[PDB]
Formats: C-alpha cells, structure tokens, sequence
C-alpha cells in the first residue's frame, strides 16, 4: 500500500525505536555472554523504557523478542541461555518493534571478541550489498533491478545469496506487499512508488546458497554449515529517492537518499 504522512511519520518513531535498540545491545554482545541474557535485555529496554512492545513474540508462535542468529545460523534464531557467545562468532540481533500500531523492523551483525578475516568479509560485503539497493530505490525503479543487482554484487564477491527468505513491505502489518527478493526473479515485476515502505535485508552465504529448517520450525542454517551474515534496513521511498527509517549510528551511509540534482 501507499503510506500517508501521518503512518510515514509514525514508521519513523517505530523505526527509530528499533534501531535504538541495536545501538544499546552493542556493548553487551561480548564472549561469554548468553543469547537468552541478550534477549532479555532486549525486551526489557522495548517495554519498560520504549514503552513499545517486540512484534516478534508469539509471531506464529515465536518465543522470544528478538531473533539472534550465530554462524551458519542464517536467520530466526531462538535466544537461548545455555547459548554462550566465543571470540570469532559473527552474531545477527534482528529486532521489530511496534510501536503507535506501526513496525520498526531492522538488525546488523556483530563480531564477537577477535575476529576472523573471512568473518569481517562476509559481514563487510552483505552490509555493502545492502547499501547498494538502499542507494537503488526511488520511484520507477523495479524490485526485480533491485534484486538482480544485490545477487549480481555480492556473486561478484565471491559469495550467494539466500532464495527463500526476502525483504517484505511492512507498516501497520508485520509482513505486507510486496515480497522484496535479494535476487533477480522471473517472478518479480514491481515499480516503486513514492510512499510504499519496505525492507530489505539480504542473507548472504560464505559457501553454497541452499539452506535447511531445524526441527523447531525457526531456525535456519546454511545446508553446508558455511557462514552466514544479514543486514536489515526499513525504508521509505520518497519522491526521488528513499528514506531510511532504522538508521543506527554506525551506519556510514545517510538516513535521506536524494537522486536530485
Ligand atoms: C519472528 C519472525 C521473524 C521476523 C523477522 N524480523 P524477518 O521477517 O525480517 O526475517
Ligand atoms: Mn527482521
Ligand atoms: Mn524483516
Ligand atoms: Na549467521
């Protein structure tokens, strides 16, 4: 759908909540510590100073506030207290907050304790890939451009590119139109339009692309136990360009992206 000025608005408040939450998280992602503890910290920040609530909890039955996803765990990983964090492991935190009746859905890696090089590489060249859509999107632009030059860079690189799970639009809904492949698909053909909101968050293999579902119905792995990283930015398309509505501190690229002259 089209996002009014008012829903626009109200994003930027849920996305900057979310994002927040990753900028306070940081310091605590260190060897040692328990992905459930990081959870809980967490949630504990959303509700009792957010005043917001984890859009995540009881998703389709989701346990817990935040998905934290370690080495060739691509995504939907389950905080768990017996889980302890080691020098060289690449960490995903991804976080969606709700906030006004609107979503905030975004996540970044984190390396933990020393890191490996082809660790550093992995995360360096999936935040790159996308930044790279992130600097794509303005109206008439096509998803289907945007996924081929997402899977184009990051081959480039040496690397795959996650099929099954994509970016997706998002604003009163957790998941809405249209689905946001990272990939270029026979299947996608959508013209961007000033005020739809989206997000993209590519998954990027060290190894091969394909992926295999545990038992608990969440977690995903890399089906040859290769490394696996994620990047995750909620954006608005304006005018001439797009608005990143989870931008962290750390993020070397602006919030506003302007194609004009
Ligand atoms: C708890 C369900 C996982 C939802 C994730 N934020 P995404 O859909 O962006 O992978
Ligand atoms: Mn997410
Ligand atoms: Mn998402
Ligand atoms: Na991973």
């Amino acid at each position: 759908s089209i996002k009014t000025p008012e829903d626009i608005e109200k994003m930027r408040v849920a996305g900057r909540l979310a994002a927040e939450v990753l900028e306070m998280i940081e310091p605590y992602v260190k060897p040692g510590v328990s992905t459930g503890e990081l959870d809980r910290i967490c949630n504990d920040y959303i509700v009792n100073e957010q005043h917001a609530v984890s859009a995540c909890l009881g998703y389709h039955g989701y346990p817990k506030s935040v998905c934290i996803s370690i080495n060739e765990v691509v995504c939907h990983g389950i905080p768990d207290d017996a889980k302890l964090l080691k020098d060289g492991d690449i960490v995903n935190i991804d976080v969606t907050v709700i906030k006004d009746g609107f979503h905030g859905d975004t996540s970044k890696m984190f390396i933990v304790g020393k890191p490996t090089i082809m660790g550093e590489r992995l995360c360096r060249i999936t935040q790159e890939s996308l930044y790279l859509a992130l600097r794509m999107v303005k109206p008439g632009i096509n998803l289907r451009e945007i996924g081929a030059a997402i899977q184009k860079f990051v081959e480039a690189e040496g690397f795959s590119v996650v099929r099954e799970y994509c970016g997706h639009g998002i604003g009163r809904g957790f998941h809405e139109e249209p689905q946001v492949l990272h990939y270029d698909s026979r299947e996608t053909n959508v013209v961007l339009k000033p005020g739809m909101t989206f997000t993209i968050e590519p998954m990027v293999n060290a190894g091969k692309k394909e992926i295999r579902t545990m038992k608990d119905g969440w977690t995903v792995k890399t089906k040859d136990r290769s490394l696996s990283a994620q990047y995750e930015h909620t954006i608005v398309v304006t005018d001439n360009g797009c608005e990143i509505l989870t931008l962290r501190k750390d993020d070397t690229i602006p919030a506003i992206i302007s194609h004009d002259e």
